[PDB]
């Protein structure tokens, strides 16, 4: 039956593999990437008329009937995203009249205008002079003086927030303004009567931080700021030391852009670091066949490759298939062997992790490292020496990364401070990197492959963590993947792999929850709204990936030979395309719950293949 | 008569001009450049068999009958240079037997062996483990803590020494060893009976520094060096901030190589600065037609271009010649507009200088700046706006650069400390950058072109400086050009340009000295030995450049219509080649008096043309 579905999915995957031996699907997000890019180009005075064009098609192409842009496809209109896209277009050439500009503007006004947008959005506008800097939450260079163990030192922030904070302190230190031509000024963003509905800090704003900010804005007005000169150079040096190989900073859009702006501010346009950071941008860009151009928030080569392998294996290909060897070899050359920001909390821990992107040595993450190591553990490569060795380093590193609650974060250990969540500046996404169910699950499943079972204390401490984090209805939150279907799929699969008994009560209570959300069409789907409103948990249009996730949960829990089970397999078999792939018009990836969603292009092909590969196993 | 010589020389220079509009002659030095390169490659584990070959041909080709290499062509065998070349060859493949290896080896031994070589040479050997680190003068990272105004803070060193000191403190901090294969070990460098004739610090070694070093090597042995971690990072950041656009450091061989080694030491071979620093090297390399390959100690594009223009103008071409405009435009794009290390002593001084090489913004020098500005002053470019403006900036920068004694240094103001000259480490070349007669002269002649005569206090203070520095016999030392013929030529030409009276006693006493050293063959020549033994001052085989220098001195002093005068013109007119150029098998350039000499490839063509252009003027 499905066997053909598999043979067809397999050959399709293999056809997507690049020459070097890896897989690399693009990463989808929202238009703030390209919108901010346009603005960046203006700040750096490096505008390419042809590029703007391609960007205009894209922005428009992405706008909806109502004239707005959302975070995820088929989602509620987003203010910030729409404001930024609006300004972007007006600068590229559009007139506030044109149909699109019209629809958007009205939606923006019906929301309280610019005064209701996240800090970033107001900050960008502040940068081109369309918003007073005084009203933007202040982050001082002096934050660079806080010690390793102090309230709000930069290492109390998540890796992704950290670099941004550093780069920004330099920018906010100078509060520079790069005026836009009159043709693009957007005063109309204020022209509204609706009351400005301000978004506050993630965890609520104590009156302390409120005061402190006003404080800082006042100090900012003084004529002399002693040691500021030094605080800046401190930040700069911090940035210069960490620049990634591709010229980015962390391989993520934000800090990269801010860092570049900051160098511009410091008259360092013709310094090696600036030049490289600038040229690097192109690698993250993508030519859209309909004429547009988009910029990736980040890139997932390693990750894509890692899952690719595992899927193709669980599928059927030989642990030494010459095409998988190409990948295995490639992966080995990726292993990070030098200290990263994580060493600040683990000085005696030997380097051995992996990054998400191509060349980002200071920020390996547990998730990638776990999947990669495990994927390798399933291959037989020529140099069994290096494979054995690689694995062991990565493994040890993963173990040394385990946090205090027996769980695993993504980039740091016990990056669980609560302080950062209350600053006025932090009103978007996550700011800290605490342990999560999905990463912890992936780790356990990694160790699982090696055989380490529930006996080992490390594994237990972790299971205890998961057991305590389970939800009332028996599901598990999905931190980096939409959502409960993603998490529950992870945990169960993991627990199964570490020897735990699939028959336990809590396990059964999870599998039940799964069968319970199967859509009429036989598959499963969970919409990104499930982060904002619970009624959506496990509810949504069926997708190949999410279906594949629920299947893995079922296959692991023994219910492989179920109705719901065989039912979901049908869905995949039917919905598959002639070429072997699958379609998926919905995002199944999560950047920040409720704030930033991602579309992992390869998910639709790899997870269905891995789920099917594992079903063919249960028989 | 000579008119043809000029026409011929002119069209020749014009044929040497690159497309972009500049001139760029190679820079000759000695084999330690290529020898150190070989070693560098070994340290970085990046050896290209093919390149090694090209370097062997070169090394050999440069060796002399006696089996030694000298600093300047036709000079006494140099120990350090020969030791380094020896080791280089042995590593590339030579056997201690072969004729070349034998002759060299014996010369080395007849000198006390390795124990008689400069610090650098022993250090390089220490790096590959052929010499104990304990016996190498120690320079600690902690030097990074001395304040702006303190004994031996890094800004008390000359720009070229500074960067090296920083990069090295990191290296000496770790005292790393990169072993050579047994095949190349050079124990035989010790096998000698002759007493080791040790070279001491430039200005003498007080017993203090002697003790201090011993102190440091002791502290080096401790198990804990508090804050060293930070001293290193201070150095690292200092380097990271100053890397040049081409990836070099200062556009000079030394620090660039050391910095690269230092990054390697810190596991930063995957960092942008290193990759760029590494790829940058190729630009300084040069394919030799006989199969060899050489590496330039530095590059003189700006300088060459600057003089090229002036010569072609004084010769005759129109101030708006389309071919000179190409140059003028090019030069404008070169002006440095950001703070350099010089700002540490001139914070309120506006940037406006120029560098020697292509892209080296933190180290513009007075010499280049003066020649460039002045050369522009002689042109008529399309955008008279930028020309007017640029000049002004440069001018101001030059003025603000004048030191305490009315003289001008090269890179810094009053970089005249005496402390650095006594450290055990500093046994090679110059370590400080004090004012010199030639630079000061070039500056005066620059201003001179504008009009600013002796009235202006600036000019006077300077003339006073020169007047006091003149030698007993009426000559002027040549700091960056071999030597008295170079300096005296500069000064006199300058003084003439600033309105002074060529008839004065001291002026006449100079011109006389000139006429007095004219060689029988009608030309002038001064050998590089004139830095070690006075009997050589103004003595040596005639060269096109030095002849052209003495001519400018004579033409300026009114004695243009002299015997010696017309006599020297003959020399040039005759010795000139059929193509238009001139030959010059001798170095006329000076890096460090008595320690490092340079061959300016373009000198032989430009100065003769400029001297001839100025003779055609006196009629
Ligand atoms: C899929 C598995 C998740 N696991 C953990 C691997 C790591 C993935 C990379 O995680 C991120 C995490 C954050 C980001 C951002 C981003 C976007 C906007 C802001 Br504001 C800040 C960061 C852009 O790309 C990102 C990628
Ligand atoms: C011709 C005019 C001189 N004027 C002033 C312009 C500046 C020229 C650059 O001066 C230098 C000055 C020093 C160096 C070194 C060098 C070589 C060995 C060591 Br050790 C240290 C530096 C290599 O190249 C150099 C070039
Ligand atoms: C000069 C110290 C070299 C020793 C490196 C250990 C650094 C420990 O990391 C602590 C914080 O820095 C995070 C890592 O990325 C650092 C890059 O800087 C490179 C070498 O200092
Ligand atoms: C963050 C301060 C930036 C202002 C620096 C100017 C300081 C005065 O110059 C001191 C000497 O250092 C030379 C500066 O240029 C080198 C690179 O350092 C980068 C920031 O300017």
């Amino acid at each position: 039956a499905y066997a053909r579905t598999l043979d067809r999915a397999v050959e399709y995957l293999l056809s997507c593999q690049k020459d070097e031996g890896y897989w690399w699907g693009p990463l989808l997000s929202n238009v703030t990437m390209e919108a901010e890019y346009v603005l960046l180009c203006h700040i750096l005075d490096r505008v390419d008329r042809d590029r703007m064009e391609k960007i205009r098609r894209y922005l428009l192409h992405e706008q909806r009937e109502d004239g707005t842009w959302a975070l995820y496809p088929g989602g509620p209109p987003d203010l910030d995203t729409t404001i930024e896209a609006y300004v972007a277009l007006k600068y590229i050439g559009m007139s506030r009249d044109e149909e699109p500009m019209q629809k958007a503007l009205r939606f923006i006004q019906s929301q309280g205008g610019i005064e209701s947008s996240r800090v970033f959005t107001r900050m960008w506008l502040a940068l081109v002079g369309e918003y007073p800097w005084e009203k933007v939450p202040m982050v001082p260079p002096e934050i660079m003086f806080l010690g390793k163990r102090m309230p709000l030192n930069i290492y109390e922030f998540g890796s992704w927030a950290r670099a941004t904070v550093v780069a920004l302190s330099i920018v906010m230190s100078r509060q520079p303004v790069f005026p836009l031509p009159e043709r693009a000024r957007v005063p109309e963003l204020y022209e509204t009567d609706v009351p400005p509905r301000r978004r506050g800090a993630k965890g609520g704003g104590g009156w302390i931080f409120d005061a402190l900010d006003r404080a800082l804005h006042g100090y900012q007005k003084l004529s002399v700021h002693p040691f500021r000169r030094a605080a800046e150079i401190r930040a700069l040096d911090w940035l210069l030391e960490r620049q990634a190989g591709d010229g980015s900073w962390g391989g993520i859009q934000p800090p990269w852009f801010y860092a570049l702006i900051a160098l511009k501010i410091l008259d360092m346009t013709q310094h090696p670091a600036f030049i490289k950071g600038w040229e690097g941008l192109e690698l993250y860009g993508v030519e859209l066949d309909y004429g547009g151009w988009m910029f990736q928030a980040s890139i997932s080569p390693v990750w894509d490759t890692g899952l690719a392998v595992l899927a193709l294996r669980a599928a059927g290909l030989p642990a030494d298939h010459d095409r998988l060897v190409k990948a295995g070899e490639w992966l080995l050359d990726r292993q990070i062997t030098v200290p990263g920001d994580w060493a600040v909390k683990r000085p005696n821990l030997k380097p051995g992790g992996f990054a998400f992107q191509f060349d980002n040595v200071y920020y390996p993450d547990v998730d990638d490292t776990a999947v990669v190591v495990w994927a390798l553990n399933t291959l037989r490569l020529p140099d069994e020496r290096r494979r054995r060795d690689a694995m062991t380093k990565g493994f040890r590193w993963i173990v040394g990364m385990q946090s205090s609650n027996g769980g695993w974060g993504a980039y740091d250990v016990d990056n669980t401070s609560d302080l950062p969540n209350h600053i006025p500046f932090c009103d978007f996404g996550e700011v800290t990197d605490p342990p999560s169910e999905d990463v912890t699950a992936h780790v356990l499943e990694c160790f699982g492959s090696f055989g380490y079972d529930d006996a080992w204390k490390v594994i237990r401490r972790a299971v205890e963590y998961l057991k305590r984090e389970q939800k009332p209805d028996g599901s598990w939150f999905g931190r980096w993947g939409v959502n409960y279907l993603y998490g529950t799929g992870a945990v169960v699969s993991a627990l199964k792999a570490v020897g735990i008994d699939t028959r336990e009560p809590y396990i059964q209570k999870a599998l039940d929850w799964v069968e319970q959300h199967q859509n009429p069409d036989g598959g499963w789907g969970e919409d990104c709204r499930s982060y904002e409103d619970p009624a959506y948990a496990g509810k949504g249009a069926s997708t190949p990936s999410q279906t594949a996730w629920a299947l893995m949960a079922l296959i692991a829990g023994g219910r492989a030979e179920s109705e719901a089970a065989r039912r979901g397999v049908q869905y995949l078999v039917e919905t598959q395309r002639p070429d072997g792939g699958w379609d998926e018009p919905y995002y199944t990836g999560t950047g920040f719950p409720g704030d930033f969603y991602l579309g992992y292009t390869m998910y639709r092909h790899v997870f269905p293949t891995l789920a099917l590969g594992r079903y063919k196993q249960a028989i």
